[PDB]
């Protein structure tokens, strides 16, 4: 069936909601709400929601950083923060046409190059980005002080 | 003594930076050196002995998503580096609290770092100073 990619507004702000808390399980559920809210009222957050038949089968959270993105040589990035499919529909290239839709967001907001993270330990991950054209350039540690 | 870097600076700082960073072009650090200096969201500190620079550190306050944290903004680590005859002094403890005053006067409630994994030494010094590890992450790109 016919599957469209549709950057996230008021009307599939509960399409959203419905399968973030599925990516991240017990991210407390204020933050999914306020997280909703700021993303519709931003420039430099977007989120793309995949429907088929409709329904959403998938989404990605993206943004603009300005902040020195790890393993980028130029600035502003557009950044992968978040993706995810539901079991049922993977390997039908959900992911592709949601990143692809991140990218033409990035490409239009002048941003020269797109980036993304993974834990070394998500395989699938790794391959999925290898696949969709990105390239590792740098695996780091990170570390945290409370100030 | 740990001095924040003006213009008066910028020549030592080079040349301990592009010791940290050889990969770095020439081009680069005359044009970074410059935006510092310009932007309100970015700082570096400089230790001096005798007049002469013997380390530095760069900063920023970070916006976006940084992993690990939970609050934003951030005060970030972004490089350190003392010359090896200065090493194991405290030089680089001192440069880190330059850092820490910086980003809490900036309303910063965490301070972030990163590194490789190969660099155990930098590893020591992280958990040394209080700094917790968070998140082991590979990074990718894409040209757009
Ligand atoms: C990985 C998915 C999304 C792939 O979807 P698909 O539709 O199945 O893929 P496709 O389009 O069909 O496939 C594409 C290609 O990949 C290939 N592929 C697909 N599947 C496989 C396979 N199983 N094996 C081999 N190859 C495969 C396929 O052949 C294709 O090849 P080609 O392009 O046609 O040539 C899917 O499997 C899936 O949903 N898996 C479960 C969830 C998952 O792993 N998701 C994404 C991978 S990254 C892990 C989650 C995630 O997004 N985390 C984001 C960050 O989360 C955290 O940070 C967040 C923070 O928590 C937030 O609070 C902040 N707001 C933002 C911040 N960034 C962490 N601190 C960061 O470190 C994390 O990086
Ligand atoms: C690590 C140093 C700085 C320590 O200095 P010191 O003065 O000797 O330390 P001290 O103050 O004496 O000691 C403090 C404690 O550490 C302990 N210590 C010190 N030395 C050792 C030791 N050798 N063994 C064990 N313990 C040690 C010591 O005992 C002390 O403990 P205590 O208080 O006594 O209990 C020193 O050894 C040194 O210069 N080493 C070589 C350089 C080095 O390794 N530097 C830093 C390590 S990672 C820290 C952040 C950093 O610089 N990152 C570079 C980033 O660079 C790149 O990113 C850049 C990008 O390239 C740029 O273009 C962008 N503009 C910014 C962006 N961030 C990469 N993409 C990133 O992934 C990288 O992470
Ligand atoms: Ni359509």
């Amino acid at each position: 069936s016919h599957m469209d990619i549709r950057q996230m507004n008021k009307t599939h702000l509960e399409h959203w909601r419905g399968l973030r808390k599925q990516l991240w399980p017990g991210h407390p559920d204020d933050a999914h709400l306020a997280d909703g809210e700021e993303i519709l009222q931003a420039d430099h957050l977007a989120s793309f929601i995949a429907m088929a038949d409709g329904v959403a089968i998938g989404f990605a959270d993206a943004s603009i950083r300005h902040d020195y993105v790890n393993g980028c040589d130029s600035s502003p990035v557009v950044f992968l923060e978040g993706i995810f499919v539901l079991p049922s529909f993977r390997q039908r290239g959900v992911a592709k046409q949601l990143i692809a839709a991140v990218q033409r967001w990035g490409t239009n907001k002048g941003c020269r190059e797109m980036a993304s993270d993974t834990s070394p330990e998500n395989t699938i991950s790794q391959k999925v980005h290898q696949a969709l054209g990105f390239e590792e350039t740098e695996r780091v540690i990170f570390y945290r002080k409370r100030c």
